[PDB]
């Protein structure tokens, strides 16, 4: 795949923007093509027994990268959950995306957290927004809840100005663990934040949280598509420039698409993602 340099990047981001905007559009548009022709199914998403599972009957979860709830006694599909398997910069199934949880599916969400050895969940939408619902409200409020034979306890929460963190302890009642859950909460009903900065926070912080060697970090938004392959691209990219001191959004995007539909879902989201990379860049940190 075909990196560049931080410096030609740069430049580039200011082509994309040039003659309207007109190399955005391509780009997502190239995008929003790429996967057409693959053929590339969901027929569990799809299954009949597994529809109350899915928060948007339009959303699904691709059969070959979808995560696999381990079968129950009783049964066939509960290993069903609208969730999959996201690369990251340098490393296969880094992410879990995932739609917000629905009440149906609490148990199913929290016992994927367990069998995938989940630390980090990271959260890009408040519970209602514009006055609707985006995600129910899968953790307790306060001391504990259970959730099927998972107990979850919230320990602490933080609140910042533009997100909150919430350190949980998890208990298997078949028969421990620390999850910790970063929730950004200023977001606005319509459209993408107007300033960059507080994002790129929230990921850099978030993403620092991650330690090894534990299971994949958790995103979600609300149909686990848009805001979440924001988040995902981001992330990786920042880590790329870290690490090379290289970018690659079109390509690294166009690879995710394969592994689960709609990521990052508007071509708003795309520019976004130069614009926060841009003032990464501008604002630190070495090599540019």
């Amino acid at each position: 795949m075909e990196a560049i340099p931080v410096k030609q990047f740069v430049k580039h981001i200011g082509e994309l923007y040039s003659n309207n905007q007109h190399g955005f559009s391509e780009d997502f548009e190239e995008v929003q093509r790429c996967t057409a022709d693959m053929n590339i199914t969901a027929e569990h998403s799809n299954h009949p027994e597994n529809k109350h599972k899915n928060r948007y009957i339009n959303i699904l979860a691709y059969d070959h990268s979808r995560v696999k709830l381990r079968p129950l006694p009783g049964s066939k599909h509960s290993d069903y959950i609208n969730a999959n398997y996201v690369d990251g910069y340098n490393k296969a199934k880094a992410y879990i995306a995932t739609q917000g949880p629905l009440k149906s599916t609490f148990e199913d969400f929290w016992r994927m957290i367990w069998e995938q050895n989940t630390g980090i969940i990271v959260m890009i939408t408040n519970l209602v927004e514009k006055g609707r619902r985006k995600c129910d409200q899968y953790w307790p409020t306060e001391n504990s809840e259970e959730y099927g034979n998972i107990i979850v306890t919230l320990k602490s929460t933080k609140i910042h100005a533009c997100y909150t963190v919430r350190r949980f302890s998890i208990r298997n009642t078949k028969v421990e663990r620390v999850v910790i859950q970063y929730h950004y909460t200023q977001w606005p009903d319509m459209g993408v934040p107007e300033y960059a900065l507080p994002v790129l926070t929230f990921v850099r912080r978030s993403s620092a949280a991650r330690m090894p060697e534990t299971g994949p970090v958790l995103v979600h938004c609300s149909a686990g598509v848009g805001r979440t392959g924001t988040y995902i691209v981001i992330d990786s990219m920042l880590q790329q420039i870290k690490d090379k001191s290289t970018v690659n959004v079109l390509g690294f995007l166009k690879h995710i698409r394969t592994q689960r539909n709609y990521l990052v879902q508007t071509e708003e989201q795309y520019i976004f993602i130069h614009d926060a990379l841009l003032e990464a860049i501008l604002g630190k940190e070495t090599e540019v």
